[PDB]
């Protein structure tokens, strides 16, 4: 059988349906709006109402609230308000139909193809790979055929957040740093034929230099991994690539500033940065973007053990820099900072980096929007633009050299992998890697407070929310235009 | 142009009583109200051509047998009901009687600045103090005044995301604290804009820029005064 | 217009309606199992489905599964099933009647017309009375004329617990201990006019050696209460009551002893113990059931101030017993401690307290049900087959003089306030109360666990439950028997 999900706006005498809304009525001779009518109050936005038996093929139509038709960009809330009611209404019609057990659901493309596939393909996802109760896995199809590109091209960003979602959540016993590399890769090499990927051993790591990484990974048995991604879509295989780095630990424990037990089962995500640009290179290659990108995540386990990092230790970055570890978890910005010496050997047009770094971006912002720290402004209205469109929002956060001197703390090394006191973390954990980029067009994301989802974004189920993805496939998407 | 201070003189906790260690800093928890009457004062003294009101409720947050409790509801001016779930977030709702208040004046703005949150602390320590505006005008003349005094203004959002948060109606309209810790400066912002209907509100959390240590070098190591020389530069560029 | 619940249960060809659903079917001319079948899956227990315009005076009818026909009592649950069942079904139809805005809703008993009332009350019952955004509140009725008395008692049963949870909910500076005392009043004669109330005064309270009650009320500015309920409902005047006592802490800071700040503003519900004894007892009287009860509930707030009481003060109870206060947030405790003397004064045939007293209950059972500590198995007995009708359960817990030896400490006392030990905190502070009664048939509840729900219960909206206020009816109703 198949489910419909028909939208409908808010209120004239009728409040509109769709033109897909509109016809369907007409086929089933106004029953629909007289059902919707005799039912109950008017469907506001996220509201879904289900009726059945209105059509032999359609036992289950589910109405649902798009809110204004006229709802375009908010200039207070910096998204495009009208695709975030669609987003939100196709997932909430959606999960009416995979709680019905219905195995195919026709969605109407509700003015914005894109924003529907995005809604139903994010508002269907989600992880129950080792459970024995699994869901019915419902397949969404565009209702009609006038924009199946649009519906696709959002198929396609909702999936690799949805791949990012998936990286994030499975349990760290599972996604070691050599099974992240080999399900990134795979995924990789079946977006194009125009990829390479390379899964450096711990021989390359230590050819290279690599000793603030190496020193977190020791105290874990867990081999570590250099994971380098290219994605060669440029038509001059010279052009400079936008080189992209992700924090790639596979598990926080803290090392021998160990984490406290409350809910550190979280940190299984602490590879969220890799997850996150990884998975927006696989769709910039699905998507066949005509520009060359590297992606880097060094991939490995911060662990308590014999012979891991203590506090006060210092080690050597690829630059030559020493760092004082004075806290052992902050381990992310000690593998960061030899991602990002490396970054600079390829010659980038553009560096970003993602890492769920801090707690204190989760104080600062808690997932209303990602948080940004970039050297150029030019960078941060391309993200900030990029983050209109998808309704995932990006907030821009101080580089100011007030908290570099805050981590320039001397005492026995160039740098200290801590701020000196306890204010501004992430502005000081922003300020530590800037001591590692001498490019001109570098951004550091801090993913932490938009890791998880519990009810802040309507259509993610509860769980890790694979966050900003689409916020860089559209990024991307633009600049190669 | 009214200018709003949260004037706590003393700040225990009340009976959401503040760990011990440093609390004597919480003297300067009336730092809002400092801060826009000492500029209020400036700007008379400079004989800026406009007019000005200035509105600091003052008080003393202690724990007694008559204390608030955690749980109680009160209501504000405007008749919302407003559930105090802790008590150690009591310049919100001083906060929202004064900015009630503060309508009545037909103001052209309305800015208001608090020691409110050490979550801006966290957040921006001291580099700048955040502000939290439904108007990106008024973020520009307060931006622009920070670059001619050296005391730095950093926006942050006020989304419906961070209200959603506050509007947990259990007993009341609105919760005094976010229903999650994350993101306190941004519901207490949230919180207050509950109790604005104007078009051209800023709210400044002045709690990160409270002390000086050694970051700003032309203050001795105590409590700061920031950002006081903002508002005189945005008030004198304004009565231009 | 009106909404109307039908329940149907778990599946023969057909799963079975009951008779209402049976004979709503015939008279929509098999419409409604026709849609019923082709809507989706069987519908499982608590699970509601919605049907619009099957019928011009019922435009949403809400089946519900009410599980297997055949459910009875549970040997290992310790409840009658099916009535758990039906409650959970009913309030689960009647809450989609309200989401619909449906101001009246046509219930139908499902075979047992008292837990369908008692489910759609429950289920329906709301707590928005300072909030400007209230939801419509719908009048559930009875389906039909058959067994109207059954439905009316499962509506009194349900408005006792209802009142209960109002009164938990309430806000402290809202519900002080005159407050309190004015709403029970106020309800107790309206329930019969044979009823007394006693709003006892401080003057009043310090004439009757009330020591350590008085020693926890001093330390705020709001007045304390001693209310004295009396429902006269035996036909011999001299027949020796029944009585409740009941915590009542209006609010509970800890005291000098400060609660930490996290969640403290639920201790706005540890009257809990006097909400539920006078709830209980309103019933009773509204019931007209033939016995005299007295009902005691000391009123109070627990505060920090300079009058305050101390850690190690030694306050001295109406027996003459010196009591070590160790620890001034086990207040309670010293509460009832003279609440219980007093309860001798009356000659009872049975003394039950209620008290939220002890998060240890909360560790223990954690309101999977409320914990009885009773020096008599025939009072056991009677409260434990009164439960298995509510399904609101009950769980003997020991008292021995293992515990008391703990609390016996000397030091400055002939008791102390806190056990010697952390370990079994509930059970020390039962042996504590143990020392104050002389009584034969004592049994005392501690309510600390069952104090909210959150989702455990079905039929309860997340909030203060009014738990266990219907096993208490009901162990009146079957006493009076
Ligand atoms: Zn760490
Ligand atoms: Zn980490
Ligand atoms: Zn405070
Ligand atoms: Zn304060
Ligand atoms: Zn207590
Ligand atoms: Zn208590």
């Amino acid at each position: 059988t198949k489910g419909l999900v028909l939208g409908i706006y808010s209120k004239e005498d009728e409040p509109q349906f769709t033109s897909a809304g509109e016809n369907f009525n007409k086929l089933v001779s106004g029953k629909l709006r007289e059902i919707l009518n005799i039912s109950g109050p008017p469907l506001k936005a996220g509201k879904t109402r289900t009726f059945y038996g209105l059509h032999e093929d359609f036992p289950s139509v589910v109405v649902v609230g798009l809110g204004k038709k006229t709802a375009g960009i908010d200039e207070q809330e910096n998204w495009h308000e009208g695709k975030e009611n669609i987003r939100a209404a196709v997932a909430a019609g959606c999960r009416q139909i995979q709680d019905l057990e219905i195995p195919s659901v026709e969605v109407d493309p509700c003015g914005d193809a894109q924003a529907a596939a995005e809604g139903a393909v994010l508002g269907l996802y989600e992880y129950d790979d080792l459970k024995q109760k699994r869901k019915v896995v419902v397949s969404a199809k565009l209702h009609g055929s006038e924009d199946q590109e649009a519906w696709q091209r959002g198929v396609l960003f909702a999936s690799g957040q949805n791949l990012a979602r998936r990286l994030m959540e499975t349990p760290a016993n599972e996604m070691t740093p050599t099974k992240f590399a080999e399900i990134v890769e795979e995924n990789l090499k079946s977006a194009s034929i125009k990829t390479d990927v390379f899964i450096r051993p711990k021989s390359w790591i230590e050819e290279q230099e690599m000793g603030s990484f190496l020193s977190v990974a020791k105290g874990s048995e867990e081999p570590p991994v250099f994971l380098e991604i290219h994605y060669k879509g440029s038509p001059n295989a010279s052009e400079p690539p936008l080189v992209f780095v992700g924090k790639g630990i596979t598990f926080d424990s803290g090392g021998i500033s160990i984490k406290a037990a409350a809910n550190m089962d979280l940190m299984r995500a602490d590879m969220g940065g890799a997850a996150t640009i990884c998975s927006a290179i696989v769709s910039a290659a699905k998507l066949d973007l005509p520009i060359n990108i590297v992606g880097l995540a060094p991939l490995c386990e911060n662990m308590p053990s014999g012979k891991a990092n203590k506090p006060g230790d210092v080690v050597r970055a690829r630059n030559g820099k020493t760092i004082q570890v004075d806290n052992t978890d902050a381990e992310g910005r000690l593998i960061l900072a030899d991602a990002l010496c490396y970054a600079h050997t390829f010659n980038p047009k553009v560096i970003i980096n993602a890492a769920t770094l801090t707690g204190a971006m989760d104080i600062a912002l808690g997932s209303g929007a990602t948080g940004v720290f970039t050297n150029s402004s030019w960078l941060w209205n391309k993200l900030f633009e990029a983050s209109i469109e998808t309704g995932d929002r990006v907030w821009r956060m101080p580089l100011f050299e007030h908290y570099t001197r805050q981590v320039i703390d001397c005492q026995l090394a160039d740098v200290n992998n801590i701020g000196k006191y306890r204010s501004a973390g992430a502005c000081t954990a922003a300020a530590f890697l800037k001591e590692f980029v001498t490019h001109p067009k570098w951004a550091h994301l801090d993913i932490a407070g938009v890791m998880t989802n519990k009810d802040e974004v309507p259509y993610l189920r509860k769980g890790m929310a694979g966050r900003p993805t689409r916020t860089l496939i559209e990024f991307l998407f633009r600049f190669s235009q």
